[PDB]
RNA sequence: CGACACCUGAUUCC
DNA sequence: GGAATCAGGTGTCG
């Protein structure tokens, strides 16, 4: 079972942003990391470009091997329900990336489940977008 | 002339709710200031209230002495519509409201007028309804 | 279908 | 203390 954190931030909403993102096992080993700095964007933006490399990051495990779960948790529930079918999307932009990740699912992840957690959860991948925006800021 | 200004809320509609009032002259004078938590209600009841609570204030202005102008400006389409004749007024608890109001005004307020406002414009009796109820809530 | 109003959830921040 | 980015719905009218 993959378990994967997402996170993104921008600063000023809009603004300088960032994305995090971490990948671990069942048993919470840390399989890979991933910190980058996206321009500036609205925040919701950024949430949906870190899930976006996240699914990105998962080929770095062979684009041969499947059909072991992958559990996405972030904090955001707009986006997560979204994902979910819970909530709809309007904003066009926002409309673009769900696109992007629904093809991604077809594609390659038909197992993906999506969960909202609190923002305790997830502060490595909150510590990878502040160190991103930090880094290119300075 | 009298210039009054009215407002409600209620959180969670319905939900806990009050009332703000805001009584002046031509030139701008505060005469006086009403603001009360109601319990909880909707968000059209706690305006009614506001209107009715303002009529009720308007006495202390002595219960001798009118006919000089009152326009009520708030920010509700429906209220102020319903005042007007615009609107009709069917749901049965509003209807009572209304009824209050037609008595005071048949009593006491003959030359009674109303007036739709935005938002904006309205901050005042606005503060007053969330200083009652934060206070309620506290 | 629309007006006005009341909010409510989550996030991003400043 | 504040605002913006994005969703959910109710209370009452037309």
């Amino acid at each position: 079972k993959i378990i994967i954190y997402t996170d993104g931030g921008a600063r000023g909403n809009p603004g300088p942003a960032g994305i995090g993102v971490v990948i671990t096992d069942e048993k919470g080993n840390t399989l890979h990391e991933s910190s980058a700095y996206i321009g500036e964007t609205t925040n919701n933006v950024a949430e949906y470009e870190a899930l976006i490399r996240a699914l990105e990051d998962l080929q770095m495990f062979g684009d041969k091997l499947v059909d072991m779960e992958v559990e996405v948790r972030m904090n955001s529930e707009l986006i997560v329900r979204q994902m979910q079918g819970v909530y709809k999307v309007k904003e066009p932009t926002l409309k673009e990336k769900f696109a992007k990740i629904a093809h991604i699912k077809m594609e390659r992840v038909p197992n993906l489940v999506f969960v909202h957690i609190p923002r305790e959860k997830n502060a490595r991948a909150d510590e990878l977008v502040n160190e991103a925006i930090d880094k290119a800021l300075s």
